[PDB]
């Protein structure tokens, strides 16, 4: 199957779709299911790939013009004009929340009772900036009743960063140092999953799931900027169906 779903104890009316690079019509560096319109792919091809995804979802998808911000919008309001935002929330079941990535961390949210969902784009900038905290707040449900899913991202082994990224997290949040491993010359291996778990736990989120893939290592499944540069974007979607 070209489509995956989140492995978490989410209620039956909370649906997810974790797309892979397969099942689309794009070619070359964008091979196949590229959902991003900002990466240099053929516009018509991207439109077709998004159609393929919509067919799977059965609802309009709130694609955002992601700018690595910490801005959260209501997915239901993001359809009549692409907003500059990096996360969306919904409690209507009339639209699917979605974030596009190719290494950056996608985080999906829902509550145990299935009354609200959300998707957040957590690159290192948005993650260190508080995009997850803002998303949690926008959902208006008790954090303890929330569960988060860590989608496919670049793993620690492949995510090498500098002191600036390190400080962005560890200066204001010292415990975050546990998610960085020094490899010499002022370079570190950053663990986005671990950083997200720390942030989510500190915020009060009841449970965190996922975080088992590496977009760089799994080349036959995911797009990766670190691995290929100009390439496609897969997406992590979530919606209420019930």
């Amino acid at each position: 199957k070209n489509f995956l779903t989140a492995d978490w104890p989410a209620p039956a009316n909370v649906k997810t779709l974790i797309t892979t690079r397969n099942g689309g019509v794009s070619q070359g560096a964008y091979q196949s299911l590229n959902l991003g319109t900002h990466v240099g792919d053929n516009p018509e091809a991207v439109r077709r790939n998004r159609e393929i995804v919509q067919q799977q979802v059965g609802l309009p998808v709130a694609y955002l013009n992601q700018i690595h911000s910490t801005v959260v919008v209501n997915a239901a309001e993001a359809l009549g004009g692409t907003p500059d935002a990096d996360a969306s929330v919904d409690d209507t079941g009339k639209v699917a929340c979605a974030v596009m990535t190719a290494d950056c961390l996608p985080v999906l949210f829902c509550d145990r009772a299935g009354t609200a969902v959300a998707a957040a784009h957590a690159g290192w900038r948005g993650l260190a900036g508080g995009v997850l905290q803002n998303t949690i707040a926008a959902m208006k449900v008790p954090p303890v009743e929330m569960m988060a899913y860590l989608g496919p991202a670049i793993s620690a082994d492949a995510f090498e960063v500098g002191q600036d990224v390190f400080d962005a997290f560890c200066t204001p949040m010292p415990e975050a140092a546990t998610a960085f491993e020094g490899i010499g010359s002022g370079k570190f291996l950053a663990d986005l999953y671990a950083l997200a778990r720390l942030i989510l736990k500190r915020e009060g989120v009841g449970g965190v799931y996922g975080g088992t893939h590496c977009t760089v290592l799994e080349r036959d499944t995911f797009f990766s900027y670190r691995r290929d540069g100009a390439t496609g974007r897969m997406a992590s979607l979530i919606w209420l169906d019930g």
